[PDB]
């Protein structure tokens, strides 16, 4: 059954809250963003009003096969009433489609849903602006000052770089990407655009990336693998055996394969600079793995918290154990005292 913290209370809301079935009060079901672990449960057979952005709905409606008339997109940035409460949906800096959810509560209270997010300072400037927040529902997932990582900036430069690299002195290279779900699309999209290619993909991935709203995306994707030097594949393929197989299906084109698995933080952040990440290689295969995140590092978090200055914190990630709650809880404290509060 539903948890507390996917609840709204003074509402007759939940968010992202589908795998439980009828939830006990529900008259709107919000959803973030198109991810399995927040959208598990919806098909063409859920009956109630869902509620969430455009790209969101486009996914729904073309993967999912929910009924058109129970998906409610809303725009961006635009003071909405649903059921008679004021809400706003907010640019997530997650993947496409996803966003935060304001809450303006009947009784005055007005509370901050995150999704899933990753902080910027940009978001100083939105409708958050002199907003006071009394309750934040907060994606924690690297809630601790361990997890450090780069720019999306930095990595996709270094990414176009050993591309071009490759591929100028081998011409007869292919590159490769991994992906598992929406989001890091800018990591094939920003390589073959240097290499002057379309990305090649399956006809499932294909209709995926069509429901996106990317501009100009017929001239930047295409199913004919044949006619591409940038391929996308399953994640789960990208490793020397999945890849040595693939290169067999490809018709003597190819001599050489670059692999790119993007990451979320791995250990080696602690150490490694993202310039002198180095790759795993077996004869004409070579994989790099790059920390390519979707969610804010510990310091882009606290610094969108002590902007914020909300009266409570939720966290909705890491919740499931004793010690995860204590330091969660330990660094908001930290926070809050040394804003001078
Ligand atoms: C619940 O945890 C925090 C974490 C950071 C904070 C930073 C600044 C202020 C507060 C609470 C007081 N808010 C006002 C407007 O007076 C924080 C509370
Ligand atoms: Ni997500």
């Amino acid at each position: 059954t539903c948890p507390f913290y996917k609840k709204i209370p003074g509402t007759g809301f939940t968010v992202d809250a589908f795998q439980y079935g009828v939830v006990e009060g529900c008259t709107a079901y919000f959803l973030t963003h198109f991810h399995s672990d927040h959208y598990a449960g919806l098909s063409k057979h859920f009956t109630f009003p869902v509620y969430c952005s455009e790209i969101t709905g486009n996914l729904l409606k073309n993967k999912l096969h929910v009924q058109e008339q129970y998906i409610h997109p809303l725009p961006l940035d635009t003071e909405c009433i649903v059921n008679g409460v004021k809400v706003v949906l907010l640019d997530a800096n997650h993947c496409p489609g996803a966003v935060m959810i304001l809450f303006y509560l009947p009784n005055g209270t007005v509370i901050l849903h995150t999704g899933d997010f990753r902080a910027d300072p940009s978001m100083e400037r939105s409708l958050l602006a002199d907003q006071k927040v009394h309750m934040l529902y907060l994606d924690t997932t690297y809630c601790s000052p361990e997890y450090t990582f780069p720019s999306q900036q930095e990595v996709i430069r270094f990414a176009i770089n050993t591309a071009f690299e490759a591929v100028t002195l081998n011409p007869h290279a292919l590159v490769v990407c991994g992906t598992y779900s929406i989001g890091k699309e800018k990591v094939f999209l920003a390589i073959a655009d240097v290499l002057g290619s379309k990305v090649g993909m399956s006809q499932e991935k294909y209709k995926t990336l069509q429901c996106l709203n990317i501009p100009e995306i017929n001239s930047l994707i295409t199913t004919d693998m044949c006619s591409s030097l940038v391929h996308l594949l399953p994640m789960m393929q990208i490793n020397f055996k999945g890849l040595q197989s693939h290169l067999k299906k490809c018709g003597g084109k190819y001599n050489q394969i670059l692999a790119f698995r993007p990451t979320g933080w791995t250990h080696s952040n602690k150490f490694t600079r993202i310039a002198d990440v180095i790759p795993q290689t077996k004869g004409n295969i070579s994989i790099y793995g790059i920390p390519y995140s979707e969610h804010s590092s510990y310091l882009e978090m606290k610094r969108f918290v002590q902007w914020l200055k909300p009266q409570k914190i939720i966290p909705t990630v890491n919740v499931g154990t004793w010690k995860s709650r204590s330091t969660m809880e330990k660094y908001f404290r930290e926070w809050k005292l040394e804003a001078g509060y």
